[PDB]
């Protein structure tokens, strides 16, 4: 697995076509010259990711892509689990319907329904910060167009 | 389904049975005793029961009981979409163990891990409740043993 701190430490293209693959749309215009990453773990022959982000206090999982074809070798998984070993604390969000919703139950520490987004968390014991999360959620810009 | 608002109006030593089949562990002695009863939900065969007590100011779900054989999971959902019909508001708790965890977290609107328990809460939308809520299942003594 790639680790990361820079997009420059990255193939940006194929990164995108990671994304643009994984989530059946496509990658908004200037999305990595404008999203401040912390850390990306990507898998060796880009058919997973984990993109870390700045978007307050705690670490945001940006996102969560993995190729339907990387499922049975349990490629993601593993992704997220080296992501997991240097993040205790982390959130993120997720469409009602997606598929790893299963796979983010069994991974998070909490959860909050709203409207649009299941938002899910690491290792937050402070429930000012999970209400924050939550509010970051709703209101982050989508980096996912048609 | 049986709608009762007092210990008196169930058959205790069947619905002893259906707990204890339920979750194949002991209920702690004199439970009925000392618990205090908000209402009871329980199949006419006494196979699926959703309990609703006093903790706190928000309903609190003590126990869901279902019978793993002929159709369980109907029955139980069943039991469960009456209660919430009168019950906008409730929290509940569960072990990683507990065999109804799937269901909840497609079923609550959060949850959040905690000391072994899994807490969960529908209808809740202050924080202030929630973190009362989640105070509320960790300090509760468990009711069931062995
Ligand atoms: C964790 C993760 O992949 N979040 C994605 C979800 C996007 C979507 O489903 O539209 C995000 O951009 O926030
Ligand atoms: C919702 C419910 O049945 N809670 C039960 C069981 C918890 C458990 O051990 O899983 C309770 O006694 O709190
Ligand atoms: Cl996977």
């Amino acid at each position: 697995v790639i680790r990361a701190t820079t997009w420059k430490d990255l193939d940006l293209p194929r990164l995108q076509h990671l994304i643009q693959s994984s989530f059946r749309r496509t990658l908004i215009p200037h999305y990595f010259e404008t999203t401040p990453l912390l850390r990306a773990y990507v898998s060796e022959n880009y058919r997973a990711a984990v993109i870390l982000t700045k978007l307050g206090n705690v670490p945001y999982l940006d996102k969560f892509a993995v190729l339907d074809d990387a499922q049975g070798e349990g490629l993601g998984r593993a992704v997220w689990s080296i992501m997991r070993e240097e993040t205790p604390q982390l959130f993120w969000r997720s469409r009602h319907n997606n598929q790893a919703n299963a796979f983010y139950y069994a991974e998070s520490d909490g959860y909050y329904k709203q409207d649009h987004w299941k938002i899910f968390w690491n290792g937050l014991h402070h429930f000012q910060q999970i209400q924050q999360c939550v509010a970051h959620c709703t209101q982050h810009p989508p980096t996912l167009i048609d």
